[PDB]
């Protein structure tokens, strides 16, 4: 059964810690508790794991952002939902942030284009909601604000190690990052 | 001066294509230096990456120290550190991309030097934030500093014009100052 899930979770942890190039498929097997030849029943190579991890996360973030905006009762609730969604992602998946930043170039060209397309469309969901909320907002300003918020929230791999896996650390980090994000978007809004 | 032309080409190409995909001859080509002439200046790609990253990490730390040296009080020191990092993020998007993506491609000795200078840069910010707010835990001050670097270092994604620079400076400064005030009151 979900030996497939155990291999993906090990690949995610090891790619984040050591980087894609330094990690061997059998290291992923080892960490998952899958014997060397058993690994190749699930994945042919390292590249196939990286493709699944990054094509996966980028498509799911885009789908999640669309779901948030679809289910939102008004535009203010849509922006609040997008902030809460990205916050949960940054605190819960710091490993996938680190990998998608540092190892995008190791994807096959087709997978790289898929990931960059899903990233661009995720940004467009935020830009669309920001401009609808602030009819004065230029495209270029909305893009600057959205990228600034992703930069703020996606800092979690630098700030959050094994240490802050305590639930009290997670909720404190979440509250501080949410307050920073909401204040940053308010200041941008009153400056344009 | 050919040494600077090779470094500037290496910076542009490493940012665009990533360290591994770039050849020394490509750097030579872009700089307008013939193949064998390159090796009078740099023995390999690695030596260019070392100079780029040892350089930027030492200059950021020295600039942060200069800001805290010249400041009459801690409020002025934080304002100065924000202005300094903003100038860096708007002027040096290529070095941000490289330092993020390609640190692991340094020789071990250079990697330790760059990670030490990065850690000491973060410690200048953390030191100022904790002196300003003695109630701030180490972990919270580190979270706030990395959040500000993430906000400011978003410039490669948002900035392909002088008019773009002026506008981005005003918006990113307002976002950063408001973010650090909200963190403090939380």
């Amino acid at each position: 059964s979900d030996r497939r899930f155990q291999l993906l979770a090990a690949a995610e942890r090891l790619f984040a810690e050591r980087g894609f190039l330094a990690v061997r498929l059998e290291d992923i097997g080892a960490a998952a508790g899958v014997s060397g030849p058993a690994i190749y029943r699930h994945f042919p190579n390292k590249e196939s794991l990286l493709v699944e991890l990054l094509v996966g996360v980028s498509a799911r973030l885009l789908a999640g952002a669309r779901d948030v905006t679809t289910r939102s009762a008004n535009l203010a609730a849509a922006l609040d939902g997008l902030i809460e969604f990205h916050l949960d992602f940054a605190l819960g998946e710091a490993d996938l942030i680190r990998i998608q930043d540092r190892d995008l170039a190791h994807l096959p060209a087709v997978a790289e284009r898929q990931v960059r397309k899903a990233q661009r469309q995720y940004v467009e969901v935020w830009v669309g909601v920001l401009r609808e909320l602030n009819p004065g907002l230029a495209e270029a300003d909305a893009r600057l604000m959205a990228h600034a918020v992703f930069g703020l929230l996606n800092s979690t791999p630098h700030s959050m190690k094994a240490a802050d896996s305590k639930p009290a650390r997670t909720v404190r980090a979440r509250a501080v990052l949410r307050a920073m994000t909401v204040a940053a978007l308010s200041a941008a809004d009153r400056c344009l």
